[PDB]
């Protein structure tokens, strides 16, 4: 058996397409089992409206989720990524940092 911790990544990007939109993001990667909640949130709440998740595994081993929505960031409003897993005694909160 083997167990892994995510690695958690929250980032923003524009589509190139569109450019009006921004795209809040939580990417995470190379964890095992594929047991897992993860949410977005906006000031220590949940968002409910995630329209994109794609998950894939590598080997048979780690897998990578991806997960994200539109928003629009002001200097107001907190965003952090929130995951639960086996691997982590309590829930891992990654805030958003806002120049990336």
């Amino acid at each position: 058996m083997i167990q892994r911790t995510p690695k958690i990544q929250v980032y923003s990007r524009h589509p190139a397409e569109n450019g009006k939109s921004n795209f809040l993001n939580c990417y995470v990667s190379g964890f095992h089992p594929s047991d897992i909640e993860v949410d977005l949130l906006k000031n220590g709440e949940r968002i409910e409206k995630v329209e994109h998740s794609d998950l894939s595994f590598s080997k048979d081993w780690s897998f990578y989720l991806l997960y994200y929505t539109e928003f629009t960031p002001t200097e107001k409003n907190e965003y952090a990524c929130r995951v639960n897993h086996v691997t982590l005694s309590q829930p891992k909160i990654v805030k958003w940092d806002r120049d990336m």
